[PDB]
């Protein structure tokens, strides 16, 4: 058993609730405002659990701010995926938020959603492990390519260092695959892809105004656009 | 490796921009020159993917799926091999190289840089030809488009090339074990870019003030 992944388990968050108002009735806006509201608190999580990251810490404030900034959407996303990976044609944004095809046309999210589905398609395919869900989200975070990175070479030594971890666990859990490892990581433009997507359809509905956004959430998406 | 030999022998011939002297030198002169020349790399692009094993095995939708979906990633990954040994200037064509003030002149620093990025990793990386052509080949078997039918098919095509990539550095180089998972893990930054300059040359055929032909303007309806 590998260290860095056993870590990453243990410092995997903890359940979060969509929690949409009963009183208000069901709408485009509903759903938007519900899922703006469930992102800005997943994002105070992902910036808490960024910090277990062996190495991450150690890295400038700057760097991991840099970071994060970049890789925070596919972090979300892939929360979301591993969520639904047991689930047909939905999507598990939380426990108490599940979408499906129709709710996703209402909520004017179609496009976006059927990519996070294709992701989720294809990780079903592959039986995504839960130790490798972790150890990915945290590649995902080293290997965000941020332009405005100031310790270069510590940063590729926490994506080596991570890496390692995924090519150490498919090495022992997965010896009838010995490119599973690869394949995972095939997966990761897909992932950015979609979190691209994401990023420019959220930026849109702020510019509508149309739907109230919380001041975190509102930040990370300037950054990013 | 018979694979990456095979890529190797595939590898098309120079194409030159060769943008018009009798044309004063404009923002909207170097969009032409670039457009008329993703143009003709399509085509190039379209000829070459024949080449890849397994590929013109595939269904014709299929093969045009992962074409549509993957042409401006190899196109852009051309234009950063080619401007490996430049520093902060991108050789568009050998005749067509760009540096930061003439990006700017043509509105395509952002997108510039990001290519620049880009070159930037593969110099750390000194990236072999031998890498660039099975990453070329990767990026269009892995390009993840929505209407793929035989999908079995192309994870098997996938496969394959990741095989090759992974005997290549298996036995090239052995003093980093994980060479090939960094090749993989340039592969998003691609992916990033490709889509930057999709949407960034879609909103300059919005404009209407630069002339694009036919092809080019069929590749870019399809990816937006
Ligand atoms: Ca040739």
């Amino acid at each position: 058993y590998n260290k860095i992944v056993s870590h990453l388990l243990v410092a995997e968050p903890e359940k979060i609730y969509a929690m949409p108002d009963p009183t208000v009735p069901d709408s485009d806006i509903k759903a938007l405002t519900t899922l703006c509201d469930l992102a800005d608190r997943e994002l105070v999580v992902i910036i808490g659990w960024a910090k277990h990251i062996p190495g991450f810490s150690t890295l400038s404030l700057a760097d991991q701010m840099s970071l994060l900034q970049s890789a925070w959407m596919e972090i979300l996303i892939l929360g979301v995926v591993y969520r639904s990976l047991s689930f047909e044609d939905e999507l598990v944004y939380a426990d108490d938020y599940i979408m499906d095809e129709d709710q996703s046309k209402l909520a004017g999210l179609l496009d976006l959603n059927n990519a996070i589905l294709q992701l989720v398609k294809k990780y079903k395919s592959m039986k995504l492990e839960k130790e490798e869900f972790v150890t990915l989200k945290a590649i995902a975070l080293a290997n965000s390519d941020s332009m405005h990175i100031e310790d270069v070479e510590a940063v590729q030594k926490l994506q080596d260092v991570l890496h390692e971890a995924l090519q150490d666990y498919e090495a022992g859990q997965h010896m009838e695959d010995p490119r599973r490892a690869g394949k995972m990581l095939m997966t990761l433009p897909l992932l950015r892809q979609t979190s691209t997507k994401a990023v420019q359809h959220f930026y849109n509905i702020k510019l509508e105004g149309k739907v109230p956004m919380h001041k975190l959430f509102l930040e990370m998406l300037e950054a990013k656009v």
